[PDB]
This record gives C-alpha cells, structure tokens and sequence, in this order.
C-alpha cells in the first residue's frame, strides 16, 4: 500500500528535501506542504510491527542519521539505501506516531504543531500533539490507509 | 492467513467459542480457555483501514456483541455469529494491546479478573486497565506476536 505521511496538526507531509525521484544517501527528511510522486511512501514489514519505511520514487528508507540503535534527541531523519535492524519502525496508527525501533519517535525539528515549509525532521523520545502523523491515500489526503500488508 | 491465536496478556488464557466446537451454533459464547487447538484460532478480515472481522477459522463465523447493537452496554456478551455488518467491526489494536469494537468500547473478562478460570466469558467495557489486553501468537509459538493485518 502507498501512502503519504501526514504531519497531523499541521497537514505538510514528510519529503525528501529537495523532492527527488533519486534523493543522494543522507538527503535529509522534511515536512512540506506539497504533494507528488517524489513523497510517496511504503512500508515493508520485516517482523511484525517493526519494518522499513520505503521511499517509493528511489527505493531508499527512512534512517537516523548514522545508523544508531538508540539514537539520541535531535538525531536527523534521513534516506539511506541500506538496509538493517537500526533503520527499523513502527507505524502506531493506533496513538498516531512513528517510532523508531530504539523506542524514541518522529519529530518535526523544534515540535511545532505547524512547522513551515522544508523543517527538517528528528528523533525525540517525547509524546505529544505536534509529533502525531497519520498514513493517508494518495489520492484522498484526508483518508487514512492501512500501511501494514 | 495471518493464522492467530486470541492471547490474554495477563493470564496467557485464549479466546475460546465455549464448548470448542469446529461449527458453533450462531451466539455462542466466547470466553477464555487455556487450550490450545484448531478451534480457536482466528483471523481478521479488514474491511475499512483498522476496522475488520474477527473470524473464527474453523467455522467462519465472527464475533458480535451479543444483539449488533452500534453502541452496546457494557457487560454485553460476546459471541459468534454468521452475519456481517457494520456492528461487527473491531480494530486489532497492537500497539495499546487491546481490541475494540467500533462503538468504542473494549473486549474484557467479565468481571475484570486478570486470572479468570477457564470457561470466563467476555464481554464488551469501556473502560481501559491490563485485564483487558490481548496480545496476537503464532499457532506455533504462543509467545511470538505475528502480525494481523494484511
Ligand atoms: C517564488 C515563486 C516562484 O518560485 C518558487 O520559489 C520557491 C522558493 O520559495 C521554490 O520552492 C522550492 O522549489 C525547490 C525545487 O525547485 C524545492 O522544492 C522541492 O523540494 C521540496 C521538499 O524540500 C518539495 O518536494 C517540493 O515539491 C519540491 O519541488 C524547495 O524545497 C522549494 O522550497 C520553487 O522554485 C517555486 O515554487
Ligand atoms: C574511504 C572513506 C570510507 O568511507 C566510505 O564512504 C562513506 C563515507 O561517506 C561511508 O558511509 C558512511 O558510513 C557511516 C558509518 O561509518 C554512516 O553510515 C551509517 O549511517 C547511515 C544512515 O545515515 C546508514 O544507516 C548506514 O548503514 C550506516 O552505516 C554514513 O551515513 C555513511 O555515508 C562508507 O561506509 C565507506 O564505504
Ligand atoms: C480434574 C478433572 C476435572 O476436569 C474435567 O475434565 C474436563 C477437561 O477435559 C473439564 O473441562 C471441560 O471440558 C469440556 C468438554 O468435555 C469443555 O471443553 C471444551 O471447550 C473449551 C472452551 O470452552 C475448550 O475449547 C476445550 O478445548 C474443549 O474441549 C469445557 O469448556 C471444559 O471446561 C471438565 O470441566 C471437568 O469435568
Ligand atoms: O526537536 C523536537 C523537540 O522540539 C522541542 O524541544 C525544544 C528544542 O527543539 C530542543 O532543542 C531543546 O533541547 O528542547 C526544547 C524544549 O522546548 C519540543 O519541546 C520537544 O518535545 C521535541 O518535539
Ligand atoms: O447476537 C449477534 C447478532 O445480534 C443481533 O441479533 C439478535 C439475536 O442474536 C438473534 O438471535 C435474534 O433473533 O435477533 C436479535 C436482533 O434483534 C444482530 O441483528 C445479528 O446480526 C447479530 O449481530
């Protein structure tokens, strides 16, 4: 299943900077309004909940930055084409939120509930409204889809 | 497929239609049992994202609250029965360990005992503690959470 990764409280959407089909090892991950093939996402499960978040224009997923384990705050989301258990997540569509398999979450740098065009996004352990996403259709930006096949 | 067993997280109990029948009569209860065998296993039908069936493998027969009300009362029974529709949609809620049916409320131990006997029935509440989490095993291993949803 594809979908868009939607920043709750603001609506902007998870990019690649730059918004490339081919986006360079290490192209950090941004929010941003705008909406195109270049920010389609899918999700492969490796084990149960935990699995890789796939950049569907170039085939690269969603890693910090480094390959940490347990990386700390502040740690940049990137794209990277390699593959292992530091770049694995889970896609609570439950409490709404992206969790690293490090047990810390997907943030918007700075958590604001509406981060301008192109603010990079981060690893934070806290919970709250502004880190919240929601996986919807390409087509229906509106319409939660299930990520998990 | 997925293939999984219906797990109480507290007492390692499972879900059961009581008497274990491999065809159970429509509004037969559903309660918890230590058993394991071919008819308790489920599967879930997704029908709308995180809302589905839950269908007893065996006989292909899902779970309702006892009457499909939209909105049923706490304490309502659980059962099986042939019929979809709407008041029989649950969410297989794996991240929080529970399942809900659509009208917001949770699938319990009756009574709210985290070591019920066997035989306990389940019933629909509201309200949220760990004698009302379940976890979703392999057939296989019961102790191996596998994935639901497809
Ligand atoms: C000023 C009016 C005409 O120019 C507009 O200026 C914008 C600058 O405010 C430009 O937007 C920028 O366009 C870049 C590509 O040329 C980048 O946009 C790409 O990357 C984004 C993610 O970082 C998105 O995926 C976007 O869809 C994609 O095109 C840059 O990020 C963006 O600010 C642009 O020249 C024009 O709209
Ligand atoms: C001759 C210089 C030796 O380095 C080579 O080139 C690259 C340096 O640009 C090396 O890649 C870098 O390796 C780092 C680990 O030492 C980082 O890679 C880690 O983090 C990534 C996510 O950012 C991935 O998770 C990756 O799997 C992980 O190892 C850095 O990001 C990466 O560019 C290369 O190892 C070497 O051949
Ligand atoms: C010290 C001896 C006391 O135990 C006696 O033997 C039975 C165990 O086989 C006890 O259990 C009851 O067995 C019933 C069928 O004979 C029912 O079991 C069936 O349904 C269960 C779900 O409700 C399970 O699916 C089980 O696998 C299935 O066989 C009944 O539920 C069970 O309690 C009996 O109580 C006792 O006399
Ligand atoms: O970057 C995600 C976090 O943003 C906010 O924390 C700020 C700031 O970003 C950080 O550098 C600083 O150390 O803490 C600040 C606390 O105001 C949010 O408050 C966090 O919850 C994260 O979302
Ligand atoms: O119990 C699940 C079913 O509830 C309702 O039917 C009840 C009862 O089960 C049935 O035997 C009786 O004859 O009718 C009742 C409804 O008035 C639902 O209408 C069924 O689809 C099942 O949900």
């Amino acid at each position: 299943t594809t979908f868009l990764i939607k920043h709750k409280a603001s609506g902007k959407f998870l990019h690649p900077y730059g918004g490339s089909s081919n986006p360079a090892n290490n192209t950090k991950l941004v929010l941003h309004s705008d909406i195109h093939e270049r920010m389609y996402f899918q999700f492969d499960v490796v084990d149960e909940r935990w699995g890789y978040i796939k950049h569907v224009a170039s085939g690269k997923i969603v890693h910090p930055y480094g390959g940490q384990a347990n990386p700390p705050n502040e740690t940049n989301m990137v794209l990277h084409q390699d593959r292992h258990d530091r770049a694995l997540f889970a896609m609570d569509f439950f409490n709404d939120n992206i969790m690293h398999k490090g047990g810390k979450y997907i943030h918007p740098k700075g958590g604001s509930p509406n981060p301008p065009n192109n603010t990079e996004t981060v690893i934070h352990g806290d919970k709250h409204a502004a880190m919240e996403f929601i996986f919807v259709s390409p087509k229906n930006k509106d319409k939660r889809v299930l990520v998990y096949a």
